[PDB]
């Protein structure tokens, strides 16, 4: 039992970090040593990574973000049962890729926010809006027939800080163009948007209701604690170790899966 | 430029997660790709990953905890200018070692709160209080004769859950037992204990201050922000970057040091 490693875009971010955790903690049970490396969503971050498995210096890998499909799908080509993909939102041939339902998940906080009275959403993503929780928006705005408002778009928003810059944006708007709710897709958005919206005295939910997404282990202790979409880091973990560890020949195949779920928790941020 | 590992005791303090991120920033912008390895404290853990130095796995790596120091000391003269030590509390002989004021910090916390009239400590570490920290503490409580009261001692607390425990049993106490203040030796941990005060109706900081350590990305945003003892991530990550660096003939010496500060960082929660 050797070495694996572990992607993921950013290890600042909460959900990375845990996720990466629970991993490391189980296969370090099975006799593992476990690293982890960042990409920044750079391609060439990800393309060195793999070089790490095509040299066997890993014997196995789990990639929890992926940015060419294609290459890694060559990889999982070449080295079966190494390469495990964990909720990057991608099916890769060649690699157990497990997919969670992040579209439905998306229109089910959405349809919650509809349901509180919102009309006028802001949405944040960490990518450039022009992807299935954006489908998932576009799909929700379509479906009640409410015009998408450009202005209220914020894409490449990652950070706490970040965050902080739109709420301030937000908490700026006259009262009629200031929307009822954001939808963040990211806890870490969600503390610097709220953080900055009370700043300015713009009431959390009763003036502007804040989504949060992940549900991180500082959502509970928000100083608006997180309304969120729950992602089950530990059940994730396990999954992809499991069929990590079956392709390596270390475990036998079992029965009973996992069914993942993503569910909403509501607190008090919306 | 090759690879390089950090360790750490646990990626999901967000203390840790930042420093690494610092250090592989920077890193990575000089060609190199860089692997962050947890260890839980655990010395095995610890021994594993030098190998990876022993073996040429690795071409260099930067320790930011240390659990046998004369384990790291061996290796790091057998591999000069390969190891890198920071902010570990302890100098290791071989390895370039960067130890920030950590005494000097805790007894100026301390006092700060002496002088806001706190009399009754409690005192929360991630060590068995049987350390820097803890000899300022127990400095400290000399020099003002104020009785240790073992009662308000807490040992192996590293989480905010943990923390929850620590306050939801401060909170339970008739108010002429209860601490005045919290020394919580993390941010972390400092969350978990204001929350479950909170909760309990106690006030912070007027019935308990709470002193947090780190200044992690979530302190100015928690609940009660954080008063707390700020690390200089960005500073520390660049000394030991550099050490590491010169170490292994990429870059030059230089004349200007930097003094690696803590300072005390005054918010709402103390
Ligand atoms: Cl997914
Ligand atoms: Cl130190
Ligand atoms: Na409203
Ligand atoms: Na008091």
């Amino acid at each position: 039992t050797g070495n694996i490693g572990v992607l993921v875009s950013r290890v600042t971010n909460p959900f990375f970090a845990g996720l990466f955790d629970a991993i490391e903690r189980e296969l370090h049970a099975h006799g593992y040593q476990v690293m982890i490396t960042q990409t920044y969503d750079d391609p060439e971050a990800e393309e060195r990574f793999l070089k790490q498995l095509k040299s066997r210096e890993l014997d196995g890998v789990i990639l929890a973000s992926v940015e060419a499909p294609d290459r890694v799908m060559a990889v999982a080509k070449a080295f079966p049962g190494r390469v495990v993909v964990v909720n990057a939102d991608v099916q890769i041939p060649g690699a157990t890729s497990l997919v969670l339902p992040h579209y439905q998940a998306t229109r089910d906080a959405l349809d919650y926010l509809f349901n509180q009275g919102h009309r006028r959403f802001a949405y944040v993503s960490g990518g450039t809006i022009s992807q299935s929780r954006t489908q998932a928006f576009l799909d929700f705005m379509q479906a009640h027939q409410l015009l998408v408002a450009q202005d209220l778009l914020f894409g490449q928003i990652h950070t706490a800080k970040e965050g902080q810059a739109v709420g301030k944006q937000l908490a700026s708007l006259a009262p009629n163009v200031r929307p009822d709710a954001v939808f963040t897709n990211s806890d870490e958005v969600a503390v610097g948007v709220i953080d900055s919206l009370l700043a300015a005295d713009v009431k959390v939910p009763d003036d502007i209701a804040v989504m949060g997404y992940d549900d991180q282990p500082f959502a509970p202790f928000a100083k608006i604690p997180l309304t969120t979409v729950h992602q089950p880091v530990a059940s994730m973990a396990a999954a992809a170790t499991h069929e990590l560890l079956k392709g390596l020949g270390r475990q036998v195949a079992q029965d009973t899966q996992p069914t993942l779920h993503l569910s909403l928790k509501i607190r008090q941020s919306a």
